[PDB]
DNA sequence: CATCCGAATTCG
DNA sequence: CATCCGAATTCG
């Protein structure tokens, strides 16, 4: 009666120490052994690495132009049924919504990920993309459990500007009472991969789910351990979440 | 019967061709002979020049640190009564509100000018300053006619963001039906003093007046400072605004 | 003695 | 092969 998953922007666009960082991401995958992994900022060579070092995950992608998202499904645990790609017609960064329908146990899921439009200056487009995601979450068949997990790039004000989440969609971190230990998934004071001398902190990485049949049990940051090469696996922390279906 | 005035950011911060440009500004003052002139971005030497080349105007200033505003009063037409400076506590650019009470044509006026906080990213402070100005315009007794004219640096929606003009305060341009001939007072297409390649057009320079019972009615609004000087540059990067109003 | 537009870029 | 924060600066 459970699903566990990681969502993680793994910064494929950072060319520094990629082999070692991919190894570290694959270490987290082996150690935490989630059913599903949502990845953003993947690049082709990174896929090839996951194919050898996380071989028990099926990699589902849509378009692979430049950098992209992927959903990884644990073989034997998760059965793929179908995929759907929802475009963001006004994106300037090749962003979109990747949806995968799966079965895990006797439970049907619609798993979605995206990397929403980046940077402060593209707030209006990022908000339009969010609304597109939220609308698609609501369209899913009543019997299916919908989970979105991704790099939303959202900051102060924006979700409110959007009019807030609909009454049957919830943010897992909010649902769990806004625990302080995972309140930031991108934090330049704690993570120095970008060498930014300022301390800025954001909750860019978020999980939304439609529902009280679905109950988040835990949420934790992963990728917190600096690698021997002196770099974190990514500039983002990953999020590990377990949900119970009641 | 009337009042005429010019408001003009004369770009004292542009150090090139200042003497010819000052000569150009003084030419406009002689030719249009306004009762009052509201100037922004004045610098000390520029004041010195006006005292010689527009010597029939009394120059009224508040603080003179760096660059500043001034209000010029035509000697014999306008009688100075008093001045008041209202500070903008959160300014990072030494901006403030300069108010001068005067008598003109047997009528009493409170004339105000300011150079509101500059640049796009200082919208919040600029809006707070606008509120301060608009609030100050309501304080004078109804008998006194209140006129604000200055470089407001305002752009799209900022006035709405502020709650809009109160019901007894009007923008002279809007009042006159938004005439296209003087819409933009800062225009990089038509004015090349900053040599900006792009075409940006703004209405930074604005005139607000308090009416109530229609005792003050704008008659005309025109751009001044449109004539290129011998050096192939204009007096300022802004056009000035010449306005005439009837006291009814 | 300088600033000013604003999209792109730099740099802390 | 790159991006990414955000204030400050560059340059069209
Ligand atoms: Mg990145
Ligand atoms: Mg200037
Ligand atoms: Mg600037
Ligand atoms: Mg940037």
């Amino acid at each position: 009666s459970t699903i566990s998953f990681i969502t993680w922007n793994i910064d494929g666009l950072d060319g520094c120490n990629l082999p070692e960082r991919a190894r570290g991401v694959c270490s987290c995958l082996a150690l935490y052994s989630p059913d599903v992994v949502f990845l953003q900022e993947v690049i082709p060579p990174y896929c090839a690495y996951l194919k050898k070092r996380a071989a028990s995950y099926t990699i589902i992608t849509g378009n692979e132009e430049g950098y992209f998202t992927a959903i990884l499904l644990k073989k034997g645990r998760v059965k793929f049924k179908s995929q759907e790609i929802i475009p963001f017609p006004n994106t300037k960064m090749m962003r979109n919504l990747l949806c995968v329908n799966v079965s895990l146990g006797g439970n049907e899921f619609c798993l979605m990920t995206s990397h929403l439009e980046s940077t402060r200056e593209h707030s209006a487009e990022r908000i339009r993309q969010l609304k597109t995601v939220l609308g698609k979450m609501q369209e899913a068949p009543d019997s299916t459990t919908v989970i979105f997990a991704g790099d939303t790039n959202l900051r102060d004000q924006e979700v409110i500007k959007c009019g807030g989440l609909p009454d049957n969609v919830f943010d897992a971190w909010e649902f769990l009472g806004k625990p302080k230990h995972c309140q930031y998934t991108w934090d330049t004071k704690a993570n120095n991969n970008l060498r930014i001398p300022a301390a800025y902190k954001h909750r860019f990485d978020r999980i939304f789910f439609r529902a009280g049949h679905l109950i988040p049990q835990s949420l934790d940051l992963v990728g917190l351990e600096k690698l021997d090469c002196g770099r974190f696996p990514s500039d983002h922390w990953g999020l590990l979440c377990t949900l119970n279906v009641v």
